[PDB]
């Protein structure tokens, strides 16, 4: 169930989205605020706000509703009696879990398992994910290195005083360009816009090059090799060097593509290699699919692109899938219970809106469609770029996970506001790039509405 | 509506908990599990485990459910047509706020904000509340240090790698026993148990000690008065310490009462006091009501029993608050947009019930009742402590936030064991104490309930 298409009453933010800001701007800071909505009315991939302005949106949330908005499958779900107690009745999963908790687990997160990943824990956002997946592979390393004997008394007592050798030094290597979120370990392994890293305490931690690859890709094939090349030797020097520090590097941590930090892709060779420096190493391989998962690269997962048995060690998730999470080996499988731990490790309520979202997935063919759709986006970006090399450039992406740079932050931010204006939600990442992060229900024909509408802008721009 | 009383038809965890258990082994560490639920037929106090047995809990989701199983008023809210879009719409609440969030806060947490904090910004959980409180904290320090300076060029480049001076050396201070979350951040503040800590690295801030009160209160008011005396200028001789060291303490965070690590009180005037230290020292006082929160002390918030009109600066909570978040002081609030940021930012979906959680508070009168069943229970306490001095000693609390020690933790744990095949749910804490974290609509009839059969248990112990 979607709308024909936009439909503009005022600029926007429009008077009323204004009058609530004001309001809300009393509470907190609310200059990120774009403006507010009328969810309610909002369907497929229409967003509605409180001016009555109904926008063809391909932010969704920064990249978290899966199926959009008001989705009539979802509705049902709500609307069953039996259902009631799953949205009031909130446990502490880890300790008292709701009967149907492993069925529905494997009505949805264990049937889109990664492949050689066993293991599931669930976590209820994409922070909490990485953070516990950063513990897990923590408690892997050092009962990799104790072997299967106990804590040492010296261990048990200076833990408790945040001191080595109970807290050990270790260190999850990250990329420039890298957003794993902003809880303080993440925050250490993201390296996206100062604004977000700036007055907070981090961890010396060792930071690699994300390749930045040339475009158009077929007129830069050796020096992406080269490029990429270099990043991977980079990586394997930091790791060594930092082995020498005594900050051992337990983990490395990426994204399939970077997002926040601009829409950064790398080949799936790249990816591989990687991969393979990680175990070489005795380094847990972490894939942060928070973003990526979900199926808008084509695949459900971003890294089943690169077409390995053995993948990763662990895998995070989170936005599109409702609920947070990580994927990983037996072998992560923490020894023992309340390490990897908190009150309610997500949420049931989200698990039965999820599994529902994966039979939709499964079951509409949404995977292909987002291939397909995310192919006419793309070749119409690039025609678009060929016309408007003023304004457009590096136009990238897989599946609908695409973007374009333009000329300057100033230029980008103009670019959001007229498309916001004419119907279209866009959003940004980097300095100075627009990326495109449209919802499942995303069709071909939504690309050519959306290509239209920025073609007369760039004409009239 | 509750039920008239416990209903056991076998051991616990029975028979068909121990099959879901088992299912659930295989995908993850299970060992922390006590059973399965069946919370379509909860109701009140009253906990219904898949195996038909019904128990009086006296635990409530780690003290996570405000006014019981299944109560009517939130079943009502879910059934309401008009709420179906809250629940399937979930909004990056940063930047597209639905045009009833301001309004909907304004029915909920505004209306309960502790004294002197205009600020409200909102968490789905204690932990990222906790991180986010200490970033707001660290953000706010660097503020007063450059004024009226803007971010100067070095600090700007160094917050990207991770280095100071871009990224800052400050710490908080907390205290041995404390719980305040698992992620990293929150888990270098947290001195819970060895288990929770250990093979995790740290932050090198300063752990002062938190009282211990000797019981009972009246025979040892000279030795109480000069434990908190001790545990106050300890508190200084750190934050002057580690000034020195150039870590300077940013904010100091405490618990009204800490409850992961053995429910430690201590006086209203300590924490008086440890708040003027705060001040005086120009830290933040972090007040974490995260499980204290939510009225079983017989006010709203724990530390309003300290008749403060400066409270704290910054106030987490979470739990029975159904969503998360921190209050704090007009000074707190961040210069700038996307640095206390997440996608989420808690969910309307939690704000609509909390609204509904809270009126029914005020209109049952649910702070003033735990005052009252919290007299009855501590008092048959007493009297369970005096008959049985060889099981139970320190038997203390406030509201129905109550517990007390037993001998050792192989005692504790058998007691909890044999209370729950008998029909009541007890909590642990600490190495060998039980505690209890009843919901708001424990009366004081479910006391006596507890207490008869809790001395029937002790009496054939
Ligand atoms: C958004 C994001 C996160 C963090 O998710 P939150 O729920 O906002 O904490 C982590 N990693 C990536 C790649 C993300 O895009
Ligand atoms: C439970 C708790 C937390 C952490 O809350 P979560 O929702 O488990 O992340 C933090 N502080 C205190 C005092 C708590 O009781
Ligand atoms: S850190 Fe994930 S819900 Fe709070």
């Amino acid at each position: 169930f979607d709308y024909d298409g936009p439909l503009m009453k005022t600029e926007v933010p429009g008077p009323r989205s204004r009058e609530l800001m004001k309001q809300l701007n009393i509470i907190q800071n609310a200059e990120a605020v774009h403006f507010f909505c009328n969810y309610e009315e909002s369907r497929g991939n229409y967003l509605v706000d409180v001016d009555g302005n109904r926008m063809l949106d391909l932010y969704s949330q920064i990249s978290s509703i899966p199926i959009g908005y008001s989705h009539p499958a979802l509705v049902k779900l709500v609307q069953q009696p039996q259902n009631v107690s799953t949205f009031i009745n909130r446990p502490a999963l880890g300790i008292l879990p709701p009967e149907n908790f492993v069925e529905k687990l494997r009505e949805s997160l264990l049937s889109v398992a990664p492949k050689g990943m066993s293991q599931l824990i669930t976590m209820a956002c994409g922070s909490c994910s990485n953070e516990n997946a950063f513990k897990t592979i923590f408690m892997w390393y050092r009962s990799k290195e104790r072997g299967q004997s106990a804590f040492s008394k010296e261990e048990l007592e200076t833990c408790m005083i945040n001191q080595a050798p109970g807290c050990p030094d270790y260190s999850i290597l990250s990329f420039m360009g890298a957003f794993h979120g902003r809880t303080m370990g993440c925050l250490a392994t993201t390296h996206s816009k100062a604004i977000h890293k700036i007055d907070i305490p981090s961890f010396d931690w060792p930071i690699a090059p994300f390749p930045r690859l040339k475009y158009p890709l077929e007129e830069f094939v050796k020096e992406n090799q080269q490029e990429e090349a270099r990043c991977l030797e980079e990586v394997e020097d930091l790791i060594v060097k930092y082995r020498k520090k005594k900050k051992t590097v337990a983990g490395i941590i990426v994204e399939p593509i970077q997002s926040e930090g601009g829409d950064n892709h790398a080949s799936d060779d790249f990816f591989r290699k990687l991969r393979d420096i990680s175990r070489k190493h005795g380094c847990a391989f972490l894939v942060d699919e928070v973003q990526t998962g979900g199926g808008s690269t084509g695949k459900f997962w971003a890294h089943e692109h690169w077409g390995l048995d053995d993948p990763a060690d662990v895998m995070t998730f989170s936005k599109k899938m409702m609920t947070g999470g990580f994927f990983h080996k037996e072998e992560f499988r923490p020894n023992a219970p309340y390490r990897i731990f908190n009150t309610w490790l997500g949420d049931p309520s989200k698990n039965l809106l999820l599994a529902e979202v994966i039979n939709i997935i499964k079951r509409e063919d949404l995977l292909s469609n987002a291939a397909h759709a995310g192919k006419v986006l793309l070749t119409g970006l690039l025609d678009l770029q060929a016309r408007y090399p003023q304004f457009i450039s590096r136009v990238r992406g897989r599946g609908t996970f695409c973007s374009f740079d333009t000329p300057d932050e100033s230029i980008r931010n103009k670019l959001i506001s007229i498309a916001r204006n004419k119907g279209v939600m866009l959003g940004g990442c980097g300095d100075k790039s627009i990326r495109f992060r449209p919802t499942l229900v995303f069709r071909d024909h939504h690309a050519h509405l959306f290509l239209n509408i920025f073609s007369d802008i760039l004409a009239d721009f």
